[PDB]
């Protein structure tokens, strides 16, 4: 297991995948929660240009925190996500928005705020626990 | 560290103190939570008894869990909990109701739903780390 809450320095663009395996620490019944966070800095008050939160069997909202301030979050009732299970997330940097896959199933969408190069942190914290982390370096 | 989750074995009554010492893992501009539960069963799905949680920053919600199904909740904006820093919290059984006390100030209380001899199991959870905990067993 990689500790909960993970942080990791990271730059982004076109052609990056973030991949994240883990698994919630309680049942849907509790309402467990995991939040992915794409800062501006290292600083885990810097701004937020890509936040995803799950709550899970209920609801994912989307939004970004720009100058310190909360912007207009998207929300979805989408859940892919499975009881008592591992999950698989797979996010894609693309040239117009991220792209969520969860468990290789298209689950979420959101157009970017700030270009993905403005990021250099990326959290993942709340109730998960994690086995896998990594953001691909492989394009120009 | 205790480890977070949290669950211990319990019983309650009138004169039980929970006491509870703890730091959130984030700054209050990222919404950190804290969960405590009193379950009527080890399971972590059982009943509620007494549920509370924190969203630091923002607000408390408190309810039961009865028979699989969530109740009517209240709601409190009362935030005694400081950015940045450790808490304790002293959570009382008195006869009409549960009062809880942060860093010494009585901050919330909920009146009984269910009687305080149904808690079988306490659950600390969400985004804290914890250092002490503990049920006093001293009256009859
Ligand atoms: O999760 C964030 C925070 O709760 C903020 O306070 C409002 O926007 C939501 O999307
Ligand atoms: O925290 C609980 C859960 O969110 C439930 O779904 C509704 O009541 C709230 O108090």
């Amino acid at each position: 297991l990689l500790p909960v809450p993970y942080t990791e320095a990271a730059s982004l663009s076109t052609g990056s995948t973030v991949t994240i395996k883990g698994r919630p620490l309680a049942c849907f019944l509790n309402e467990p929660y995991l939040q992915v966070d794409f800062h501006t800095e290292m600083k885990e008050e810097s701004d937020i240009v890509f936040h995803f939160q799950v709550c899970f069997g209920r609801r994912v909202v989307m939004n970004s925190r720009e100058y310190g301030a909360w912007k207009q979050q998207v929300e979805s009732k989408n859940m892919p996500f499975q009881d008592g299970q591992e999950f698989e997330l797979s996010i894609s940097v693309l040239p117009d928005k991220y792209q969520v896959m969860v468990n290789g199933q298209s689950s979420y969408t959101f157009d970017h705020r700030i270009k993905p190069e403005a990021v250099k942190m990326v959290q993942v914290w709340r109730d998960i626990s994690l086995t896998k982390f990594n953001v691909s370096y492989l394009k120009r």
